[PDB]
């Protein structure tokens, strides 16, 4: 069946992550009703109980869409610079016996702030992605996205930022996400607004 | 699954549900690798509401496997306000001041005897022009013109299917909207390259 | 339900395949717990009782990543340089009796030995992958690949070679996947390994 009860359906990842290698923060949702499963098979090869693996990291008030997959277990003990890609040290045969372990961790995958991410895209193993970006549906993100970039397509390439640079500083500055919630229930019409600026100015004489 | 067989193609008009699904007879899905009928290829379409994003698609669709229509415009989602967090839409107290994002995109119209290849993707507004055919995976982010072929993430321009003349003369015909009994007749021309002679045909008869 | 017990289960292809028209080599395997279902419905639209349609082969030590598709039965009936490429053929109407029958063969679709295939990539009808090649993760792959070449994007395009010219003719030439399972156990070091030119001149004399 279904872990989500509606397509307008969007639960919050601490209400549904599992896996003690996917830390979340608040407010960050899930939207999964075209794919069924819940957020932790939306995070592939990531074992569960192992200290010594590439984590997944991810800041609070994302959007998620349905179907996002986030990569894992780094190369999955295929070497392409090995004479075979063929993962002899996995396959219990009797024959692959002195076979090398072929694992190779690709770094944490590290997803900022105030990310969306759109429905079907696919997240490579290690890649960061900065507060305040944007990865269009079924990109596939083979690098890191800079903070408040828009990136998308596959490979997934630069298309734009979604302000000026004096803006982006503004805003990694005042990590609106780590306010008191007194504030942020303040300010909620900024938020629904262009205007950081006048957001900033605000901030700044309240918090300096 | 909610098809029989991977080969079972079923007509559009037999298995849409939503009244703001809007769909041509002869139009099919085959849809058995997704399990799904067509309904749930069309993302985030309420049923109810009058003055949401609608997709209207044509006669004579030919729609493969796990395709997928994005309805519900940004989906309340605004990359030019501080935060694309969905506030407005979420179940809290402290979001109570938040304006709403939803923003429409307009409607996606996909035109006569468009194929669209498996698990391509159809994003909001978006229109289809006549005879079109969509390259499977595709992510369709800018309309498509008549006899158009387009591929790609985004997808982009590969080909015209036939000449500009061609073209006007299948636009001028229109055998999609044919009577039955012209349509019948007209089966092993229309299972043929051969524009100039059943468009020199149809101006005989209807003309 | 699903077939695999483990995201980290990987099922030999020859354990799990029953269409008569996939053809597949030792020790290849499917992992395709994130999709649900056995390699069979990997392969798309392969009429399993019949030998006039195009086969899928597959090479010994292959990886496929879970739910890789392998598109078959070529047009689909559809032919785009027909006024329509609606299947009337393929469809129960009495109004479409009279209607030419669309389909076109493509030619087999043969994924060559030592191929690792990516997570949901798209194997397009008819083509060719060529020994030792790398498909990424969502490749829509249209056209043949190169042995030992890796390949990405949709379309598919050449990223690079995984070894140099000569490298490449050793190990067309020398073919370890066939070596008797013996040979194997004793080369297991010098697989995991770089040195192309070590195992070659280890293997002629």
């Amino acid at each position: 069946m279904n872990f989500f009860t509606s397509p307008f359906s969007g639960i919050p990842l601490d209400q549904q992550v599992t896996n003690p290698n996917i830390i979340v923060g608040k407010h960050s949702y899930y939207s999964g009703y075209y794919h069924g499963h819940s957020f932790d098979d939306c995070v592939r090869y990531l074992h569960p109980e192992r200290d010594d693996v590439d984590k997944l990291v991810i800041g609070s008030f994302c959007s998620i869409g349905s179907g996002a997959v986030f990569m894992m277990a780094g190369n999955q003990g295929h070497r392409s610079d090995w004479i075979s890609t063929f993962p002899f040290f996995y396959q219990d045969n009797d024959n692959f016996a002195d076979a090398r372990d072929g694992f190779t961790r690709s770094g944490d995958t590290i997803i900022g702030h105030d990310v969306w991410i759109g429905t079907e895209a696919m997240i490579m193993p290690g890649v960061k992605i900065g507060h305040g970006a944007i990865i269009a549906s079924r990109s596939v993100v083979t690098k890191d996205v800079a903070p408040y970039e828009v990136v998308g397509s596959n490979p997934a390439k630069h298309i734009k930022f979604r302000f000026s640079d004096v803006e982006i500083a503004m805003l990694l500055e005042m990590a609106w996400w780590n306010w008191p919630e007194s504030w942020l229930k303040e300010s909620m019409q900024s938020l629904c607004s262009s205007d950081i600026e006048g957001l900033y100015l605000n901030w700044q004489s309240k918090a300096r």
